[PDB]
DNA sequence: CGGCTGTACTG
DNA sequence: GCCG
DNA sequence: CAGTAC
């Protein structure tokens, strides 16, 4: 729908990122939740009591909401360390998180050029840096489509049965995608094996894969570029999963991140655990509470089965932003 | 006040 | 940050 | 393990 509280959320996201780039992840999280609630509220919040009655907004956040509602500004926004923009700049480099941004800043660096030349970069960060600009641009949905087909085409050349599906923001129907997350599996439950390596080599030869950021037996985080004049380098993820965990893999991979964590929260209450691998029962825990026995798996052939089992009404991918 | 998702590759 |  | 990321 429409965000009847934009005048508020914009001020808030500013403080939210402030805390975020600074490493205060938990406080940032509180704000993120707050903002998602604000956005999806049927009307402009008009009173402090009204704000509080909303889940994810407590005394503290309500105070801020009202001050903006009445002043159109948030005092808090004027006392934000002048280091935030540089920390944001540095943490925008894929592979570089808040600890690295903070390290570089105390070392005196202040620009990507400072980093590029002087600073010490891990192999990933170097890749993150050379593709800085391209990585902040959200690609058109159409380009995501092209990338999914590329992967799927190269994958079917090893097996016609292999199933390739673009997830994340793409399956949620967004018009722009930060990256492309492709999930690959196979109906027979066994053919997905031993093809990951060769599929990557194939795409790497074809020139499509330009750089590798992370290689796992079943997980791949890399960089790609479509054939054609002046195409940008797009960040790409690929995960290969056995057919049995397909529903969960697809659920996890479609996200969003907050929707996922929210489902996993609920899962734990009902005494269960939800992971990209499966929906299970309460894990066994000893006197201290330490995992000692994995819960048994509840078959979930489809995403619908996962919601059903958690007592939740099915939600289309496009309505899973959080 | 303590939890706030669960899991995985890199160095 | 918020919540149980 | 610390850091980063899905
Ligand atoms: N449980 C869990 N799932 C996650 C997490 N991060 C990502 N996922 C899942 C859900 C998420 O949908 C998927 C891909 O993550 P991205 O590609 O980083 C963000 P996307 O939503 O795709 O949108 P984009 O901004 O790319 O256009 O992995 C996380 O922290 N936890
Ligand atoms: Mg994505
Ligand atoms: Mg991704
Ligand atoms: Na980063």
């Amino acid at each position: 729908a429409t965000n009847h509280n934009l005048h508020i959320t914009e001020k808030l996201e500013v403080l939210a990122k402030a805390y975020s780039v600074q490493g205060d992840k938990w406080r940032a999280l509180g704000y993120a939740k707050a903002i998602n609630a604000l956005k999806s509220f049927h009307k402009p919040v008009t009173s402090y009591q009204e704000a509080c009655s909303i889940p994810g907004i407590g005394k503290r956040m309500a105070e801020k909401i009202i001050e903006i509602l009445e002043s159109g500004h948030l005092r808090k926004l004027d006392h934000i360390s002048e280091s935030v923009p540089v920390l944001e700049l540095f943490s925008n480099i894929w592979g570089a998180g808040t600890k690295t941004a903070q390290m570089w800043y105390q070392q005196g660096f202040r620009s990507l050029e400072d980093i590029r030349s002087q600073a010490s970069l891990t192999t990933q960060q170097a890749i993150g840096l050379k593709h800085y600009s391209d990585f902040l641009e959200r690609m058109p949905r159409e380009e995501a489509t092209e990338i999914e087909q590329t992967v799927q085409k190269a994958a079917q050349a090893f097996n016609s049965g292999l199933l390739c599906v673009a997830c994340g923001s793409y399956r949620r129907g967004k018009a722009t995608c930060g990256d492309v997350d492709v999930l690959i599996t196979h109906p027979d439950g066994r053919s997905h094996r031993g093809i990951f390596s060769r599929l990557l080599d194939s795409l790497r030869q074809e020139g499509f894969l330009t750089d590798d950021l992370v290689k796992g037996e079943t997980k791949y985080l890399g960089v790609c570029r479509l054939p054609g004049p002046g195409r940008r380098h797009r960040r790409l993820d690929i995960i290969v999963v056995p057919y049995s965990e397909f529903a969960c893999a697809l659920l996890y991979f479609t996200g969003s991140a907050h929707f996922n964590r929210s489902m996993r929260a609920l899962a734990k209450t009902k005494g269960m655990s939800l992971s990209e691998h499966a929906l299970s029962t309460a894990v066994v825990r000893n006197t201290h509470g330490c995992k000692v026995g994995p819960g048994r798996v509840l078959p979930t052939p489809t995403e619908k089965d996962v919601f059903r089992l958690l007592g939740l009404p099915y939600r289309e991918p496009a309505e899973r932003d959080w």
